[PDB]
């Protein structure tokens, strides 16, 4: 599914993400933005051989299972195919194992790169929440 903007941080929010590690909304979006254009639907193979999947791009070294990762983790206990669904549930749930870890949305290098002390408030802007 390709959500929209205002669709997807409704859904993130009812998920629990706003604020999730003191993280708001509109950083979660952003990330969206930028690692899946907001297509759940979205795979990007890297050099190391993983795959990252879904609307926030989890990647298979560590957090979720596609039977092609040699010396994988599979921290989500998931297969990675569950994160391409519409329902952004198994995605949200992971993400917030990832954030956690230590690192928080730096794990997210789109986020880093793109996200990261801008003005993400206008991500959720116009939206009703
Ligand atoms: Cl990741
Ligand atoms: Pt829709
Ligand atoms: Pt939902
Ligand atoms: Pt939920
Ligand atoms: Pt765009
Ligand atoms: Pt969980
Ligand atoms: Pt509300």
């Amino acid at each position: 599914k390709v959500f929209g903007r205002c669709e997807l941080a409704a859904a993130m929010k009812r998920h629990g993400l706003d604020n999730y590690r003191g993280y708001s909304l509109g950083n979660w979006v952003c990330a969206a933005k930028f690692e899946s254009n907001f297509n759940t639907q979205a795979t990007n193979r890297n050099t190391d051989g993983s795959t990252d999947y879904g609307i926030l791009q989890i990647n298979s070294r560590w957090w979720c299972n596609d039977g092609r990762t040699p010396g994988s983790r599979n921290l989500c206990n998931i297969p990675c195919s569950a994160l391409l669904s519409s329902d952004i549930t198994a995605s949200v749930n992971c993400a917030k194992k990832i954030v956690s870890d230590g690192n928080g949305m730096n794990a997210w290098v789109a986020w880093r790169n793109r996200c990261k002390g801008t003005d993400v408030q206008a991500w959720i802007r116009g939206c009703r929440l």
